[PDB]
């Protein structure tokens, strides 16, 4: 289904200029991040793949820089939910398992902004709360009382 290409670090904030931090091994949180104290920021290896739902195709995983956990969507309870694992690079997603780490890139190149969309879970956004200190979370409703924009820079 898909195949790894290659892999590109990231900075990645918000369009409210939040930036990610890890709070806890499997949570990320978004936050103003400043002043003083020890808070790492988050980077983003974004592995590309190619192909072998509405989905604008650039297929990616998301890989928590310098940490060894990838973004995956996955059902908890029976709510969507976005979780990080622990998981090595994938050369091969070819089940639907493995699907769960697949997140379609959607430029808007124009803007130079970004959405990115589930693609287990199609309509499902990577968001961010409207409040800082709050945790990275998936909605349906992008940008709707959350915010699921950001600008990413390498």
């Amino acid at each position: 289904a898909f195949r790894y290409t290659r892999s590109q670090s990231f900075d990645i904030f918000d369009i409210n200029q939040k930036c990610f931090v890890l709070e806890s091994p499997t949570q990320l949180v978004a936050l103003h991040l400043q002043g003083p104290s020890s808070s790492q920021k988050v980077r983003l290896n974004i592995a590309l793949y190619r192909p072998r739902a509405g989905t604008g195709q650039m297929p990616v995983a998301l890989g928590i820089k310098g940490y060894k956990l990838y973004m995956s969507c996955v059902m908890s309870g029976t709510e969507p939910t976005l979780q990080l694992e622990e998981a090595d690079v994938m050369r091969d997603i070819d089940s639907v398992e493995l699907t769960r780490f697949i997140f379609y890139r959607l430029d808007s190149p124009t803007e130079g902004t970004t959405r990115f969309e589930s693609a287990a879970f199609p309509g499902w956004f990577i968001c961010t709360s409207l409040q800082p200190r709050q945790p990275v979370g998936i909605t349906n409703q992008p940008d709707q009382v959350n915010i699921a924009t950001y600008k990413l820079s390498g």
